[PDB]
This record gives structure tokens, C-alpha cells and sequence, in this order.
DNA sequence: GAGACGGGCAACC
DNA sequence: ATAACGGTTGCCCGTCTC
């Protein structure tokens, strides 16, 4: 039975063992089945192949799963396609994992009080879940989490705690300075927990030096509910007579192996530990044998070695070798300390360890309920705001329909505590417009007519209808025959004679708040990217400085980074590893925390009767002490259910269409949603006056948000939508894995249902299930499950069958990995059609706005040369297929629209010293003049400088241009070589003040 | 050795 | 071409320059 690291050449016959971390099965022309596994025994890894000799073995083959352990007998061969050695197995048997066992008697078990999770930045490696589970298996009555300077594992620890019925001790290894050493803080109770959240806050904010730290006095102020331990060899006392020590509730000692970095010798460690045993007995302080865990098993050590190594000589823990700091069993812990004799061993490994655990109560680090803000007037204001606005549109008294929608909507929004955020959202939007920036609608608030009446969304969710902007007469349609009011033919009010308005997308309110009202949604707004910061800052003014926080993110190592680390470590160490072994080393590094950052726009709101520390510590993103905002230490996900979020997001749509308006004078609200020439671009190139061959595309949506994509254009080719609601159906199925491909598309092509019967937004699932007779709350629960790609539970299936839901519909729900709410789809389409209006009727305005706002990757020389030059660049990139770099893909996207622009008759001029702007493509006759910042290397800063300079006074020489325009040599040549500078002398033979 | 700039990556909607 | 979810903010780190 051979260890994998000893498999080095081709060989007729080996027996080998390992954890299978990947396994796929496939059929061969012959009818034979092939099993392809990757296994590791943790000394190395290897790919295993097996060829079935009968259908019995073939299906057994399908039973081999990730997580099994397997013994394989077979031959070692060079596989020339996979480019590695590989086992061809003739024999396979599942075996027990037979893992490290904890052999001490029940109730006589150890407790781990000093332990690191992957949240100890780049420093520990085994998830807190695995660790907690291992503890349960071993029978430990408790386990502590004590990450460096942070508590970012608390949320996962709690979950695992509840799942596994394990008692977790919520801790912190902190940096203390005297007014820089390690102490262990264990929280006994909620007072202690809150103090931890406070400490981690102050250490990251008021007291961050090069590292978060806590002055000892600040610790004392916040000590209540904490037990304090002396911790590592980087601890205060280990680093040396007695007063220092009496400061602690328990005294830490690590297995001698842990201290092996060396002090003078190995005998000194053994004595020092004794000097600490002596100290603790003398002072009646419990002495505890803690392990300083950084990973589960002894061999998991390599993953840590790889991470740390990635940080260069800029770490100085690469100086010496790394200690064995895996999770030690109670019996093996006794062994490490046998040298103190059997009574002390048992005292400090178990009795005291258990005793400390027993001084710890049952703490819940994350709350169960939602805390909702209060601001006087809010409930009442939202009520009057919406009844008044509705009445002025729909008349007094209101139509029954409208009236019932308000009554039902308001009692829910108010009762579940959402009126405040509706109102704040209204104010955010209103300030943005006053400030000159329109706002794009988004997300599920559009399901709410109250949201519509409060101008928090442009989406009107009522059934399709006509309303008169004059006399205000209505006509609604519930036949369900009409998809959205936007599809209606223009029509005049059969009363006052005046031209009808059309609206209503028939969206159920419950997509937003559900039925119990026990879901916690947010409100999503698309502010322009230019403006987003300002909307953020306005919430400080509205709620008060200390009642909002930007959601913080935790940046972990994912696949691409892990592979990078592993390869570089291989390279540096002169290892040639098999593919399979690179994979598994990579997989061992993922999940480890690397940085912190900022949620892309969510502001978390603290009710005035609570405080942030009831929920999470706070800090600076990436520890930037100059940052304008403080972030939550926990991410939004961890506290999703406790506090409302305002998704104040950034987006190009609002900026693009704002510029389209500032350039044309046209009010985008007056743009028609059934202009045949505009809607034609969603299925043809006719409206654009160009040939498909001319622009390398069969439909007219190049550059249109969402619809200009290659995947989506193809969908459009085969679905040919003309209608607003048909476009809405496409929006829905063009977003999310397994919605269209291998699902809806197959269903239409099969004949099993029509394009309009396929599941195209999460709302349709709910509405259909209600129709089919299921209980609305359950129909809602099922909708929410599938749109998060959680599939269906056995109960859901049973309820569905019981009510005659066809087997294809059930199966289609199980596939969907993600899905829009209709209100998002309608918002986005509305925006897409407005822009389209410009693409058709004001082409050059459309392109100026495109290249100014959306584009960041250019081939200017190609673009200037024109059609043929662009086409050639495009073909160069097409040739690389899916092996194109993101950057090539970003480029391709913009070139596609450039070529279209040229074909439509327009063109690009060279950079122009006196007409080029800083960041905006300007219109000149039938051309765009590119801005300075389009030049590779020339960022926004210089661009603006060049413009500022020339406004101060013309350039008098290439040299004058160079100095006052702050241009590097390289960029000066860029302009030079293109003839931009020909009209100027190199330098001036005179200069005056 | 400080600061602009862009690529590559991760988180999130 | 194949298969294909689209679009946004933000952080780190290497490169090039003055
Ligand atoms: N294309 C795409 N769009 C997304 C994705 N996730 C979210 N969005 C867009 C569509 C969503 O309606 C909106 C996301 O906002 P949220 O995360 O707040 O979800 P939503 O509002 O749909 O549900 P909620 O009522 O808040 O639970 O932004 C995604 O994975 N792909
Ligand atoms: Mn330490
Ligand atoms: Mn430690
Ligand atoms: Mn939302
Ligand atoms: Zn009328």
C-alpha cells in the first residue's frame, strides 16, 4: 500500500489509498463507462481512471462521490492527453476514513480554548465548521473561537453550533499595548460579547496603528464578561516577575512542540512551561493547556505554508519553520505533557480546561429578529403621500382596484416596519433629481404601488390600463389577456377626448414582502456612478452620523488566487506537481480571508433605540483610517435579518440617459414604448439602416444594456420580441444560469409549451401556483426557493403534483439557478427602450454617450482608420474564442459598437489638441472627437490638467504643452507620432513671466 | 519612494 | 464557432515615470 508521494514513474502494479475530491462519469462509443476521479492521501494526489466491464460496475461507478475514501489497485501509466502520470485502476473499494480518534473517556474530555479559523487573515486554514464538527465527534464539551484581532467567524460558528449541538466559546486573540503582546479573550455572556464587539471596533478605529490594537486601559474598561488569558509565546508573561501574571483569569501553555522555533534549546521550553505551572498553583490561577490551532490535521500544515509563503520576506514568519498547530486530541494532549506527571497533565488538559468552559454561558452572537427604525411622522406621511399622488392620477374617489391596492399595501408596509425606508428612499430620489441626476429603478420594490406613488420606482404594478392625464378616467384589464399597459394601442379618453396614458405591469405586491410579512427585503435604487457617493452621504444627514454604516465585505482567497499561490510556491521550491495535486493544494487554500472591503452600495440602518454593537463591530474598509465611511465588521449576509439595508447602487444607465437628455433636450419620460422603429432593433438591423453582414450581427441591439451581449442577441434572433412585455419575458430568461439553455429553450423547441408559458420571472411561479390552487404563502415560499436556485423540497413537489402541476414545470423549477422579479425586468427594459430610442433617432448622441459613459477599452488607431481596421481587430479577437482575456472581451464589446457607428455613416477623428475634451467624446459634424483620457496611459487626471492648462492659456510649444499639461515623455510621443503636435515648435526661444 | 494607471480578482446587486 | 447571465463597486499589486 503506497503513499502517493512515492508514485513517481510508470509501473505495472500499485495499491493506493485516498480521499476522492473529484469524480465524474462518462460514456464511450463502445457503451463502456469511464470513471475519472482525483484522489489524495494528503502526501500527494493523482488522477485515477477506470473502464467498466459491465453495466453493474458502470452504475457502481456513478456511486463514487466527492467525500468518499477509496482503495485502488492498478497500474501507473503516462497519460499523454492529461500530461501527467495517472492510475488505471482495475480494482476499487470504498473504505472508512478511519480518522484521528479521541480516546479519552466520556466526560473526561478536553476543551480547546485557543483556536484560529480562516478569518485569521492568511494565517489559518480549516473552516470553523469543520473544526466545530471535529470537536463534537471527539466529544469535547465545548470549543473556543479566538481569531487574531477579529471575530469574523462568529456567524458561521453559531450556525455550526446550532447544527451540531456543540457549545461554542466566542473569543478573540487581541493586540494589547501598555499605556505589543497577545492575550486571549473569551466571552462569558452577552455583556462580554458586546464588549468584544466594542474592543474590535476601537482597535480598528480609534486605536489602529499598523495593526488593530488595544491599550491595556481600554481593555480594563471593557473587561466585564470576559475571561483573559496570557496566550502565546507572543504573550506578555511567557516573554520573561509575578504581577504581570495576576492580571489573568487563566494561564496559557502550549505543547512544547508548538514553541520549537528557537530561546536557546528544547529543555528551556519544558522548564518555562513548568515555571508557569508553578506560577499558577502559587497564585491560585487555573493553568490551561491550549493548542493554538491553525488547522484541523497535522498534514493540513502545507496549506498554511503556502499562504504565508505568498507574502515574501515581507512577512518574517518565513524566517524559521512553522510549528505543528493542528487540532490536538485530549489523549494526545496528555501525551505532550506527560513530563509534568499524570496528575498535572490531567489537571491542565481537562479539569481546568473544562472548568474555564463552565464559566462560560450560552451566548447568541447574532440576533433572531428584525429591528426597525422609527422617525416621527413616517407612517402617516407615507399614507398621505401615496393617497394624494394616486388621487391626482386616478381621481377622487379612487377606483375600487386602486383603493384596495393601497389599503392592503399600506397596512403591510407600515405594520412590518418599512415606512421609514420608503420615505428616506423618496428623499434620496428627490434630492438626486434636484441635484440634476435622474435615478434608475431596480429590484423588487417595483412590485409595490405604494412605492410607485412615492416616486421610489417608475414601475407601476397595477394591471394594464389606460388613464387620462386630463379628466383622469380609467380603464383596467384583468382578462390577463394583455401583458402590460405599455403594449396597449394609443387611445383617447372616450370622455374628455384627450390622449390616454398607458401603464401597469400586473405585478403582485407579495414578491416584495411575502404573505407573513416575515421576509426582509430592501429597497434598490440605481443612482448614477458619478452621483452615488452623494446619495450615500445624504443618509448621514437623514439618520444621523452614527445610525448608518456601509456594509463591509470580507475578501477571501478563491480559485484564481489559490492556483496562483500554489504554482508560485511550486516554482519557488522547484517542485513539478501533477495537475491533480496542484488542484488539491489549491482547494486547501480557498476560503481564507485576505482583505476587507466595501459592499457595492448598501447602507445599513440602525434604529435609534438600539446601537450598532447590538449587531456587529465596526471598522474601516481595508483599514483605511482616512475613509469617509465606517463599515460593519460582519458582512450584510451575516446580519441580513437584523437590520434594513438601503441598496444605493451605482449604474451607467441613468448617466447615459441623463447625457442623452442633456444633449437632445428630449425628456426621456415622453419616449414611446411601442415605437415600431425602435422596437424593431430587438429583432432586426432594418431600423438602423445597415446590413447584418455590414455589422456582423443579425439584430440591432449592439450597445443596448443587457440586450447587446452575444448570448442575448442570439436569444433575440430566435425569439424576435416586438412588444414591451415580450422584451420583459426575454429580460427574465436571459439572466441566470439554467434558465434558458437546457431549460426554457428546450421546452419551447420540444413543443411542450409556448414562449409565453415558460417561466420568465419569479412572480410567474407564485401567481401560477396560486391559480393552480396552492396556498398563497406556500406559492410564495416556492417562488423564493427557486429564484435563489434552491430547487424544490419533497414537500413542494408533493404540493405541486397534488394540484396538477405538470412534471415538466416541476422539473423546470429545479433547474433555475437564479431569477429576476418582474419589476426588475420592467425597470431595466424601460431604460433599454429609452436608450434604443436614441440609438435609432439620434445615432451620434447615442454613440457619444456610449463611448463617454460605458467604454474604457479602445483601439483608437483602428477606430480612427474606420470600418475595415475595426473589423480586422474584431476578427483577431473572435479567433481567440473563449480563450480571450477579459480585456480582449471588454475591447471587443466596444469595437463592435464602433464598427456599427462607422457603418451607419459616422467616424472618429484623431485626438485634437484644442477640440478634444478631458473625458467626453464630443460631436463634430458627423464625427466623434475622442477625449484625452481615451489615450492608453492618459488617465482622468492628466486629461483634466491638459484641459485646465489650455483654458489658462494656449500651448506655445510641445515643451509648454508638456510642462503645463503634466505629460510624461511617453504620452508626448503618443501625440507627436500621430501628428497632433505638428503645428507647434518643439520649444520657445523666449520666455517671459 | 511617491503617486498614477490598469489589470486581475472578489463581492455583490 | 463552441456556450453563454449582465453589470456594478472596490482592493491589491506590478509597472512605468519624475
Ligand atoms: N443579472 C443579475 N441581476 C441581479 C442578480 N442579483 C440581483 N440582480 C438585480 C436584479 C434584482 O432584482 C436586484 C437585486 O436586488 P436584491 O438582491 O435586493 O434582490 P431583489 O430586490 O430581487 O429581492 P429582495 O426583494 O430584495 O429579496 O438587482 C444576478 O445574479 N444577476
Ligand atoms: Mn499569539
Ligand atoms: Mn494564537
Ligand atoms: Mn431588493
Ligand atoms: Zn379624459
Amino acid at each position: 500500500v503506497r503513499r502517493l508521494e512515492t508514485i513517481v514513474e510508470e509501473e505495472r502494479r500499485v495499491v493506493v489509498q485516498g480521499y476522492v475530491f473529484d469524480a465524474e462519469v462518462s460514456e464511450l462509443k463502445s457503451g463502456r463507462t469511464l470513471l475519472t476521479m482525483k484522489i489524495t492521501d494528503y502526501t500527494n494526489s493523482i488522477l485515477v481512471k477506470m473502464f467498466s466491464r459491465d453495466k453493474e460496475d458502470a452504475e457502481l461507478m456513478s456511486g463514487v462521490k466527492k467525500g468518499m475514501w477509496v482503495k485502488v489497485r492498478g497500474s501507473v501509466q503516462n497519460d499523454t492527453f492529461v500530461r501527467d502520470l495517472v492510475i488505471i485502476a482495475n480494482d476499487l473499494n470504498e473504505i472508512a476514513a478511519n480518522e484521528r480518534q479521541d480516546t479519552a473517556p466520556e466526560g473526561e474530555k478536553r476543551v480547546e480554548l485557543h483556536l484560529h479559523t480562516p478569518m485569521s487573515q492568511m494565517d489559518a486554514v480549516t473552516s470553523v465548521t469543520k473544526l466545530i464538527e471535529q470537536a463534537k465527534k471527539w466529544g469535547h464539551p465545548a470549543i473556543a473561537v479566538t481569531d487574531h484581532a477579529v471575530v469574523q467567524s462568529f456567524p458561521e460558528a453559531y450556525s455550526a453550533a446550532k447544527k451540531h449541538g456543540m457549545k461554542v466559546i466566542y473569543g478573540l486573540e487581541a493586540n494589547i499595548v501598555d499605556d505589543p503582546f497577545h492575550v486571549t479573550l473569551l466571552a462569558q455572556n452577552e455583556t462580554g460579547l458586546k464588549n468584544l464587539f466594542k474592543l474590535v471596533s476601537l482597535s480598528h478605529i480609534q486605536y489602529f496603528h499598523r495593526v488593530p490594537r488595544i491599550p491595556r486601559s481600554v481593555l480594563v474598561k471593557h473587561r466585564d464578561g470576559l475571561l483573559v488569558g496570557s496566550g502565546c509565546d507572543k504573550g506578555e508573561l511567557f516573554d520573561n516577575v509575578e504581577d504581570i501574571a495576576r492580571f489573568y483569569d487563566f494561564l496559557e501553555v502550549h505543547p512544547p512542540d508548538v514553541y520549537k522555533p528557537l530561546v536557546k534549546d528544547e529543555e528551556m521550553i519544558k522548564n518555562i512551561i513548568r515555571s508557569i505551572v508553578a506560577l499558577g498553583e502559587k497564585l491560585d490561577i487555573p493553568v490551561v493547556a491550549t493548542g493554538n490551532v491553525h488547522y484541523l490535521n497535522p498534514e493540513d500544515k502545507i496549506y498554511r505554508k503556502i499562504l504565508i509563503h505568498s507574502q515574501g520576506g515581507a512577512n518574517p514568519l518565513n524566517r524559521h519553520e512553522l510549528p505543528d498547530v493542528y487540532f490536538r486530541t485530549t489523549n494526545e494532549m496528555l501525551d505532550c505533557f506527560s513530563f509534568l506527571g499524570p496528575e498535572k497533565a490531567k489537571e491542565i488538559v481537562v479539569d481546568n480546561t473544562q472548568k474555564i468552559a463552565s464559566l462560560i454561558g450560552d451566548v447568541k452572537p447574532i440576533k433572531d429578529e428584525l429591528y426597525t427604525p422609527r422617525i416621527e411622522g413616517a407612517d402617516e406621511e407615507i399614507r398621505e403621500m401615496s393617497y394624494r399622488r394616486a388621487k391626482e392620477i386616478y381621481g377622487d374617489p379612487l377606483p375600487k382596484l386602486v383603493e384596495e391596492r393601497l389599503e392592503k399595501e399600506l397596512k403591510s408596509i407600515i405594520g412590518h416596519g418599512f415606512a421609514v425606508i420608503y420615505l428616506i428612499s423618496h428623499k434620496l430620489v428627490k434630492k438626486s433629481l434636484d441635484d440634476g441626476y435622474l435615478v434608475g429603478s431596480r429590484g423588487s420594490v417595483g412590485s409595490s404601488f405604494v412605492a410607485t406613488m412615492t416616486e421610489i420606482t417608475e414601475v407601476n404594478p397595477l394591471p394594464p390600463h389606460y388613464v387620462c392625464p386630463n379628466c383622469k378616467h380609467s380603464e383596467f384589464f384583468n382578462d390577463g389577456s394583455v401583458g402590460s399597459g405599455f403594449d396597449l394601442p394609443d387611445k383617447n379618453c372616450p370622455r374628455c377626448g384627450t390622449k390616454y396614458k398607458k401603464d401597469g405591469h400586473d405585478i403582485p405586491f407579495e414578491t416584495f414582502l411575502g404573505f407573513k410579512g416575515d421576509k426582509v427585503p430592501d429597497i434598490d435604487l440605481n443612482f448614477s456612478g458619478e452621483y452615488q457617493p452623494r446619495a450615500h452621504n445624504y443618509t448621514k444627514v437623514l439618520f444621523g452620523e452614527d445610525n448608518v454604516y456601509r456594509a463591509g465585505t470580507i475578501g477571501t482567497v478563491a480559485d484564481k488566487t489559490a492556483y496562483g499561490f500554489v504554482k508560485a510556491y511550486a516554482s519557488d521550491h522547484n517542485l513539478e506537481l501533477r495537475g491533480a495535486e496542484i488542484d488539491r493544494l489549491a482547494a486547501g487554500c480557498t476560503g481564507v480571508k485576505r482583505t476587507t472591503g466595501q459592499h457595492p452600495g448598501g447602507i445599513i440602518v440602525v434604529p435609534d433605540y438600539m446601537e450598532i454593537y447590538d449587531f456587529t463591530p465596526i471598522q474601516y474598509p481595508a483599514d483605511d483610517t482616512s475613509s469617509e465611511w465606517r463599515t460593519t465588521h460582519f458582512d450584510f449576509h451575516s446580519i441580513h435579518d437584523n437590520l434594513l439595508k438601503l441598496d444605493i447602487l451605482g449604474h451607467d444607465d441613468p448617466t447615459v440617459i441623463r447625457m442623452l437628455q442633456d444633449l437632445s433636450g428630449i425628456d426621456p419620460k415622453t419616449i414611446p414604448t411601442d415605437d415600431p422603429d425602435v422596437m424593431g432593433i430587438f429583432s432586426s438591423t432594418e431600423p438602423l439602416g445597415v446590413t447584418p453582414e455590414q455589422i456582423m450581427c443579425n439584430v440591432g441591439t449592439i450597445g443596448i444594456p443587457e440586450f447587446g451581449t452575444r448570448f442575448v442577441r442570439q436569444m433575440l434572433e430566435e425569439t424576435r420580441p416586438k412588444t414591451f412585455s415580450e422584451l420583459v419575458q426575454i429580460s427574465g430568461l436571459s439572466h441566470g444560469t439554467d434558465v434558458w439553455l437546457g431549460n426554457a429553450q428546450e421546452l419551447i423547441q420540444n413543443g411542450t409549451c409556448t414562449l409565453s408559458e415558460v417561466i420568465g420571472c419569479r412572480d410567474d411561479i407564485m401567481v401560477y401556483l396560486i391559480y393552480r390552487g396552492l396556498e398563497p404563502s406556500l406559492a410564495f415560499k416556492i417562488m423564493e426557493s427557486v429564484r435563489k436556485g434552491k430547487g424544490l423540497t419533497p414537500e413542494f413537489e408533493a404540493e405541486m403534483r397534488k394540484h396538477d402541476v405538470p412534471e415538466w414545470y416541476i422539473d423546470s423549477c429545479k433547474k433555475i439557478k437564479y431569477m429576476f422579479p418582474k419589476a426588475h425586468a420592467a425597470a431595466y427594459v424601460l431604460m433599454a427602450v429609452r436608450i434604443a430610442y436614441f440609438k435609432v433617432h439620434h445615432p451620434l448622441l447615442y454613440y457619444a454617450s456610449y463611448f463617454t459613459v460605458r467604454a474604457e477599452d479602445f483601439d483608437l488607431d483602428a477606430m480612427i482608420k474606420g470600418s475595415a481596421a475595426i473589423r480586422k481587430r474584431i476578427e483577431e479577437i473572435n479567433a481567440k474564442g473563449i480563450q480571450a482575456t477579459a480585456k480582449e472581451k471588454s475591447l471587443l464589446t466596444v469595437l463592435e459598437v464602433a464598427l456599427e457607428m462607422c457603418e451607419r455613416g459616422f467616424s472618429f477623428k484623431n485626438i485634437d489638441l484644442y477640440r478634444s475634451q478631458a473625458t467626453e467624446f464630443v460631436i463634430d459634424g458627423n464625427s466623434l472627437i475622442p477625449p484625452f483620457n481615451a489615450i492608453p496611459g492618459l488617465g482622468t487626471n492628466v486629461a483634466q490638467a491638459i484641459v485646465r492648462a489650455r483654458e489658462e492659456g494656449e500651448f506655445l510649444s510641445k515643451e509648454d504643452l508638456q510642462q503645463r499639461g503634466k505629460l510624461s515623455k511617453t504620452l508626448l510621443e503618443y501625440l507627436e507620432s500621430r501628428g497632433c503636435l505638428d503645428s507647434l515648435p518643439d520649444h520657445n526661444q523666449l520666455s517671459l513671466f
